[PDB]
């Protein structure tokens, strides 16, 4: 089912409610900061009457002065709060920003005209509660809302005015760890001598670092270790014998709180078992809290006194602070050096007063504040993640508001006006902006770096910066790569090729007739240089783009006709003309089949396929059409052989019986089906009697008997070679097309399609075998078997199949088998737990980033994740900016494609011994699975009811 289906429920009108509709939504809503203190009954009530709003950037929900009609909670995005001190909304200024989890609008409780104009700052998702529903929830649950709502509706301060440093989970965490140490490395805690004085039962920093690195795979560096221990030290569960505020990887003594009492009792066998079961989850917990605890520690160093390392640690965390999201990478790297960290102990502290001089911009790291405006009162309340006082960075105007802390122990980041402006200027000092008609036409940063422009202008910069020195030959290929790769986005060949023809013949704009003699020569050599790097990118794909080939043809002429010649440059061009003259000259697609043991070969759109298209009566006609055939072309080929009347539709149908009518303009539909998906052609008349085939149902009997006689390392090995074949069949540009929309470029992504499909194919392979293994003793053997298969995959640096398997073993159908997991040897409970941790999405799948980075090609990446990166970057950044191609976006997406190149820049071939029989190869490459979840789930409930 859809990850986010709760939204579909918020759609369903209130009166048409369903218990599950509420169960689902509630499961989602419970995770909002403005619902935390909410009694379950309240949250349900909200679920029953709560509307959903998906607003676009720049929408105003209401203006200062209007009558308010709803109360809101932000699920995603952010909004600006603007207030005017006059009767003109043009004078309104932004005082603060509200992000996820924050709520506003409660002034409707007593019918007070809106204090402020609120505007979405970006695409936002809100929960909307109509006045009458809210007045009702408030009278009923007022006591549960006093902490959330601004006065007079709730209390002002929720701080000390009607507890120590340790918290519950961290006090716990410190206990687990001390128990593991005492158990695993007793020597680590003991009396230690240093200059006559002896420090009782304590540890050494470097040593705790050493140990944490040994005990778990989620820790990749001593620096990361430091952050993780600093979690316990700031919280005071692990203390430096001399009370330093920060943990250090040094020869310094620290003591566990438990060892603070002379007679600290040894661990009980129960505690050790209890610890042994929690160590992994404790470590994962600390890995997630560790980055920001480290940022805070380093940040306590004055801006001027921060080292390169300090700044990196700070920089890395900023990337995960919403408030800083819209800032550039450069400004963020600049901020690391000026950001001040500021904390306050007591609620009620006045951070600043309305009317005072505007000094700083604040971002709330911990706690909350009240926004106060004289005359109006508390206008809104802000929480962690929100920011305020940004007016101070615009002009020299006075505070339009007062900020008082709403609770004790608030943390903020603070940027002072002075530093903020230096950064803004220094950013122009490293900028270079060529203006044409009195506006930017090209922008760049000192190495230089293109940022934006038009296709024509961006093209000349790349031609113009080319270096024809054979020494910079590689360095030149480098700079041109982003352009040759991404150009299809903002400048297709239909516009590029002609533009290159022009540049080649164009007459030099400066110089003597003789000087120009030379100029035109270089320009020509440069244009040829770019064409070559251009042909290199497309490579084999050239023979799909009729234009591109036509161009080269006429372009090879121009290069020849020259009386004098570019000796050491031309030869390469004819090579391409001949190869496009040769391999293009053939009457073989080659005809491809799909319904032994082939070594995968790249599939091309122009390649013809023999494909089965089924009919209502489950008969089928085999048509022979190009891979890139359109739906219309397919219908025509079918309607012809069958003589089928007017009105045939083509329909995708998955094992689930689900049916999608395909559009006539759709291309390459063969590779975009589900694992067991089939393709049908029938009359729209009898669209309803269309039913899946018996074969799509999936296998009925397991296959455990077969591959249990196969070693985990042989299956893995054979899975990896196969994976490599699929992986290497993917042209780097297929990634580009996919990210931007295959339908656009009218080219295929068949190879990428098959490879991504392969991922899903593997994970359903796991869920299938498990669910088709009725015996309880023989499933436990599979978990061991799949876990070992994964292990060998990761060992082979095939992260692709590794994650596929792990995601299979995480499938609800497999996860719910409580009885089956519990009887698994603790050894494999450990491996698997470590496996899930690499799939942690926190900080943008950092766990995975670090794991892969610490490896050397050949390597198969976690490809679906890698696809999301591109999709993400695409949607979170505009291609065009004021009618100018956003080239930094281009580069960011090229970043990913290039990472693929690197991953497959070394051949794959481990120890000679795989030799291995073709039997395991056959199995691995001929998987037959159940891809119907509803099915797999039902089975799961027929092996272990509940």
């Amino acid at each position: 089912q859809s990850s986010a289906e709760w939204i579909a429920c918020l759609d369903k009108r209130p009166l048409e409610r369903s218990s599950e509709d509420v169960d689902i939504i509630f499961t989602r809503l419970k995770g909002v900061k403005a619902f935390e203190k909410f009694h379950p009954n309240l949250l349900r009530q909200i679920c029953l009457c709560g509307y959903y709003e998906n607003l676009e950037k720049g929408i105003t929900l209401f203006r200062q002065g209007d009558i308010g009609t709803n109360w809101y909670a932000v699920l995603a995005g952010s909004l600006d709060v603007k207030v005017s001190e006059t009767s003109s909304h043009q004078d309104a200024v932004t005082i603060c920003t509200l992000g996820i989890g924050t709520a506003f609008g409660e002034s409707i409780l007593d019918n007070t005209p809106r204090h402020a104009t609120i505007v979405t700052r970006e695409s936002s998702e809100l929960l909307r509660i109509e006045q009458e529903d809210f007045k009702a929830l408030w009278e009923k649950y007022r006591q549960y809302m006093a902490g959330l709502l601004a006065p007079p509706y709730g209390v002002m301060e929720t701080g000390s005015n009607n507890e120590n440093v340790p918290s519950e989970k961290i006090l716990r965490a410190g206990k687990i760890l001390r128990i593991a140490i005492l158990s695993r490395a007793p020597h680590m805690i003991r009396d230690r001598k240093y200059h006559l004085k002896t420090y009782r039962q304590c540890c050494v920093g470097t040593e705790l670092v050493d140990w944490m690195i040994q005990q778990t795979s989620c820790v990749h560096s001593r620096t990361q270790a430091v952050g993780m221990w600093q979690v316990l030290l700031e919280d005071g569960v692990l203390n430096h014998v001399d009370q330093e505020r920060h943990f250090q990887d040094k020869y310094l003594f620290y003591r566990f709180l438990d060892d603070e009492r002379e007679d600290a009792p040894l661990p009980t066998e129960e505690e050790k078992k209890e610890c042994d079961e929690e160590l992994q989850d404790t470590m994962l917990l600390l890995s997630q809290m560790g980055p920001d605890a480290h940022m805070r520690m380093i940040l306590r160093k004055p801006p001027g006194q921060r080292t390169v390392d300090d700044l990196e640690i700070i920089y890395d965390e900023l990337l995960h602070i919403k408030a800083l999201s819209h800032l550039s990478t450069t400004v963020k790297r600049e901020l690391a050096g000026v950001l001040i960290f500021e904390s306050h102990a007591k609620g009620g502290t006045v951070l600043f007063n309305q009317g005072e001089e505007g000094t700083s911009w604040y971002i709330i790291l911990k706690g909350s504040v009240n926004v106060v405006i004289y005359g109006k009162g508390v206008v809104c309340t802000l929480h962690e993640g929100d920011d305020f006082g940004k007016l101070a960075l615009v002009n020299d105007a006075p505070r339009a508001a007062s900020i008082v802390l709403r609770e004790d122990n608030c943390h903020f980041l603070r940027v002072d006006k002075e530093d903020g402006n230096r950064i803004l200027r220094d950013v122009e000092a490293n900028t270079v902006r060529l203006k044409e008609h009195d506006q930017d036409v090209l922008v760049l940063e000192k190495v230089y770096t293109v940022m934006s422009g038009t296709p024509e202008k961006i093209l000349e910069h790349f031609l113009e910066t080319i270096r024809l020195e054979p020494s910079l030959n590689e360095a030149t290929d480098s700079v041109l790569n982003d352009f040759v790769m991404m150009h299809c986005v903002f400048m297709p060949n239909t516009q590029l090729c002609p533009a290159l023809v022009a540049h080649y013949h164009a007459q030099p704009s400066q110089g003597t007739e003789q000087e120009r003699m030379d100029y035109a020569l270089n320009n020509k050599r440069r244009v040829i240089r770019l064409v070559l790097q251009w042909a290199a990118m497309y490579g084999d794909l050239l023979q799909e783009d009729d234009v591109a080939m036509a161009f080269l043809e006429e372009f090879y002429v121009s290069v020849s006709d020259d009386a004098r010649m570019m000796a050491a440059f031309k030869e390469q061009l004819p090579e391409l003309e001949k190869i496009v003259k040769q391999i293009s000259e053939d009457a073989k697609a080659p005809q491809k089949k799909h319904k032994r043991a082939q070594k995968r070969q790249p599939i091309r759109g122009s390649d013809e396929v023999l494909f089965k298209v089924y009919c209502i009566d489950h008969t089928y006609t085999t048509i022979r059409v190009p891979v890139a055939a359109s739906v219309k072309e397919v219908i025509s080929a079918v309607a012809d052989k069958l003589g089928s009347g007017e009105g045939l539709i083509i329909v995708k149908m998955n094992s689930g019986g689900e049916k999608v009518v395909l559009k006539s303009n759709d291309v390459s539909v063969f590779t975009t089906l589900t694992i067991n998906g089939r393709l049908f052609a029938c009359p729209r008349e009898q669209f309803d009697s269309l039913t899946p085939l018996p074969e799509q149902e999936g296998p009925t009997t397991g296959t455990v008997g077969t591959f249990e006689l196969m070693s985990s390392k042989d299956l893995a090995y054979q899975m990896t070679t196969y994976d490599w074949e699929l992986f290497n069949c993917v042209h780097e540009l297929e990634l580009i097309y996919h990210t931007f929309g295959r339908h656009n470029f009218k080219k295929t992504t068949a190879n990428l399609d098959l490879f991504l499909r392969r991922f899903n194919e593997i994970q359903f392979w796991v869920v299938t075998e498990v669910c088709l293994c009725s015996q309880l003793s023989k499933r436990v053997q599979l978990l061991k078997k799949f876990i070992k298969i994964a292990a060998h995959c990761k060992e082979y640096k095939n992260l692709n199949s590794f994650f596929a398997i792990v995601m299979g073993l995480s499938n609800v159908a497999v996860s719910r088998l409580a009885l089956t997991w519990e009887k698994l040897p603790s050894k494999f409970k450990k491996f698997y737990a470590e496996f899930e941790s690499l799939m942690d999405p926190s900080r943008n799948h950092r766990a995975y980033r670090l794991t892969a980075a610490k490896l050397e090609p050949p390597l198969i990446p976690f490809m679906p994740l890698l696809i999301k990166d591109m999709t993400f970057t695409h949607e979170g950044n505009k291609t065009f900016i004021d009618n100018l191609v956003n080239f930094e976006k281009m580069r960011m997406i090229a970043n990913t494609a290039r990472t693929v190149r690197y991953y497959r820049s070394q051949p794959f071939n481990p120890d000679a011994a795989q030799k291995n029989h073709q039997d395991v190869r056959s199995y691995v490459r001929q998987l037959n699975v159940i891809d119907n979840q509803r099915t797999l789930s039902q089975m799961s409930h027929r092996l272990e009811p509940r």
